[PDB]
């Protein structure tokens, strides 16, 4: 199997991967990439796996020590790829498989492995990379329509999450609540925020799954702002390969249910 560390990156590896192997992920659904340590039976997926995909060391360091142990034919760290090194952006956001350009960068790597590891299955792992491609060159024109009137709204997300979806839909997020979801915010940021939203006329807040929503529910009380739900980890979407564009889709219209 190839074994992902988050699952939209499971995503990515699973439309390469389809009937050539299995794809396996490791952090559960509910839980966050901000706020994780590796189960004994994680740290046996990852060493017996045939190809491992991460961010790399500045996001998932709960995987650094392990991965560092493997050949470096058998993993993808999507961070230190050459072509998507460019990409980042401001020191840099991990949040990388929200960048559609960086699920291709990340596409093209995890396809060149497994064709080194996997020679028999040539044929269907450059089909596979053809259908990623396309699917996701439909999905981003799809995506960027049902974005476009949302463009301007002002929102506040729970954390810094969507950077790159936001850049390449042109959405425009007044903030975040937190950076590290797992720091809470304090009172007078909340406040703070809230003068914000009331102030610059912003239509949303957004909670997210892996965390409680008080805080959220909180700074929007009193006022007009309506409460939407984002989920930077696709926790609802199954692998599989069209999961990706399900993802980077049920995001949008995550956006859109709030904004629209
Ligand atoms: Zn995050």
């Amino acid at each position: 199997a190839v074994v992902a560390s988050l699952k939209p990156v499971g995503f990515i590896a699973s439309a390469i991967a389809d009937g050539v192997t299995e794809t396996e992920v490791l952090l559960p659904d509910g839980a966050s990439e901000h706020d994780y340590s590796l189960r004994p039976s994680d740290v046996k997926r990852l060493q017996n796996a045939d190809l491992v995909v991460w961010v790399g060391p500045e996001m998932e360091a709960f995987m650094q020590k392990p991965v560092s142990k493997l050949p470096g034919a058998k993993q993808v760290t999507i961070a230190q790829l050459e072509d998507v090194k460019p990409l980042l952006m401001k020191d840099f956001n991990m949040h990388l498989w929200l960048s559609p350009e960086i699920a291709r960068a990340t596409a093209v790597a995890i396809h060149g492995k497994l064709v080194e590891l996997m020679p028999q299955s040539r044929a269907k792992l450059d089909a596979n990379l053809k259908d990623f491609e396309a699917q996701l060159a439909s999905t981003e024109t799809q995506v960027g329509n049902e974005l476009a009137p949302l463009k301007g709204k002002g929102y506040f997300v729970f954390h810094d999450a969507y950077g790159y979806f936001e850049k390449q839909f042109g959405l425009t997020p007044l903030g975040h609540f937190t950076v590290n979801p797992e720091i809470q915010p304090g009172a007078q940021r909340l406040h703070e925020i809230r003068t914000q939203l009331v102030e610059q006329k912003a239509t949303c807040v957004f909670a997210e799954p892996q965390f409680r929503p008080a805080v959220v529910e909180s700074v929007a009380r009193g006022t007009s702002v309506r409460m939407g739900t984002l989920d930077p980890l696709g926790t609802n979407i199954k692998l599989g390969k069209t999961s990706y564009s399900e993802f980077l889709s049920q995001l949008a219209n995550q956006y859109a249910s709030c904004l629209k």
